[PDB]
């Protein structure tokens, strides 16, 4: 059931993907892309982004409780699936002083409604399927 994918070990950001193909578990990695700008000066703001969203983590528990981590502290709220549909349902109950980054992971959770993946990966898309959120359970680095 859902338990065996969500609450799995802790989630790690891998990157925010923009251009979905959401059937084929495809998109353009927006930060790493960013990096590789053929403009220095956004290729550096690309690496200073993934060493900022490289330290954002979350751990859902099997009681639909969660937890995680990102620009000033933790988050928590709940969270709720249905593997019937491969639907998600998570709340925030606590967020961290706001940075920019913090924002774009909390609207990417806080607007997810579908999600796949497997023993490597979670994704998280909103109802449009245009982007997703993904995650592996190590820290990228
Ligand atoms: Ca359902
Ligand atoms: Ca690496
Ligand atoms: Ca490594």
């Amino acid at each position: 059931g859902v338990e065996e994918i969500f609450a799995s070990g802790t989630w790690h950001v891998v990157d925010f993907y923009g251009k979905a193909n959401w059937d084929k578990r495809n998109g353009e990695p927006k930060y790493n892309a960013m990096a590789h700008n053929p403009d220095k000066t956004i290729a550096t703001e690309g690496r200073k982004a993934l060493d900022i969203i490289h330290g954002f983590n979350i751990t859902f528990k099997a009681d639909g409780t969660f937890t995680g981590s990102i620009q000033n502290g933790t988050i928590e709220g709940t969270w709720q699936a249905d593997g019937k549909d491969r639907t998600v349902n998570i709340n925030f109950t606590k967020t961290p002083p706001s940075t920019s980054y913090n924002n774009e992971f909390i609207e990417a959770l806080n607007n997810a409604i579908f999600y796949q993946g497997d023993s490597n990966v979670l994704l998280l898309a909103p109802e449009g399927k245009k982007t997703y959120i993904q995650f592996a359970h190590n820290k990228q680095d």
